[PDB]
């Protein structure tokens, strides 16, 4: 058993469809709002296993299992997807460097943590009620947020999380565009090879950018931690508010 992870399937209500395993709105006994995803099933149940351990305020918090019937139960995201946020809600620059800040601190815990999120970009993060930004999708090719040792060898680090931080901040900036976007996926890795980077979005200032870049140093080891960017985050924060 989950032993305190077990739901009782009974108590949930399903009140609309959030996506298509599929995913579906509802309500724990009428008084929690809750996430309900449904279903090989072994491996459906990992990503639950993998968030048992893990709990940010910044980080899609489960709920529980049903397991004895199969579903995940997690905290609900009223705004849904923060690449959609990005590109059909509306921001003062303060407000995009909140959720740079968001993302910075969860992945600070992962990172605390040891953990790898390996895929770490807008379309799997999530908005609340109160815009408050969270990481999910953590217990599951991305080559525009990938770093060269990636690219080329299939090089997994802290490093290549900080990287793809880098690329959201540019997502968020630049509202949701799609990194590169004038390349293909083939020709993005030739570029970032040959020393290409992304442009600096208007909406970000120098001290916003030279964050982001940091994140796209070459050699790994020159990368930041979630730690210092954090750090960064928060002076920029207090210098431009
Ligand atoms: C850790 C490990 C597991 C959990 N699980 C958990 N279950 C239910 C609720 C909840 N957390 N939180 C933080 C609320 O604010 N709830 C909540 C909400 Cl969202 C609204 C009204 C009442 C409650 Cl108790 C309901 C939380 C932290
Ligand atoms: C075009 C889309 N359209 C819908 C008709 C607009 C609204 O779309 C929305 C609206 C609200 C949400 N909010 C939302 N909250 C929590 C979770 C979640 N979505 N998803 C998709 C999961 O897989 N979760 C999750 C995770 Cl990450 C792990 C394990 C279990 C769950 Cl439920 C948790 C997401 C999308």
């Amino acid at each position: 058993g989950y032993g305190s992870w077990e739901i009782d399937p009974k108590d949930l209500t399903f009140l609309k469809e959030l996506g298509t395993g599929v995913v579906k709105y509802g309500k724990w006994r009428g008084q929690y709002d809750v996430a309900i995803k449904m279903i090989s099933e072994d491996e459906f149940i990992e990503e639950a296993k993998v968030m048992m351990n893990l709990s940010h305020e910044k980080l899609v918090q489960l709920y529980g299992v049903c397991t004895k019937q199969i579903f995940i139960i997690t905290e609900y995201m009223a705004n849904g997807c923060l690449l959609n946020y990005l590109r059909e809600m509306r921001f003062q620059t303060q407000q995009l460097l909140e959720m740079c800040k968001d993302v910075c601190e969860a992945m600070e815990y992962l990172e605390s943590k040891q953990f790898l999120h390996r895929d770490l970009a807008a379309r799997n993060c999530l908005v609340n009620d109160q815009g408050v930004v969270k990481v999910s999708d953590f217990g599951l090719f991305p080559v525009r947020w990938s770093p060269p040792e990636v690219l080329m060898y299939s090089k997994f680090s802290s490093k290549s999380d900080i990287w793809a931080f880098g690329v959201l901040m540019w997502e968020i900036y630049s509202l949701g565009k799609m990194p590169y976007e004038r390349f293909t996926n083939s020709e993005t890795a030739e570029h970032i090879a040959q020393g290409l980077r992304l442009y600096r979005p208007h909406l970000a200032s120098e001290k916003v950018y030279t964050i982001m870049y940091s994140c796209w140093h070459e050699k790994a080891d020159e990368r930041p931690t979630f730690k210092i960017l954090l750090s960064n985050i928060l002076d920029v924060m207090d210098e431009e508010s």
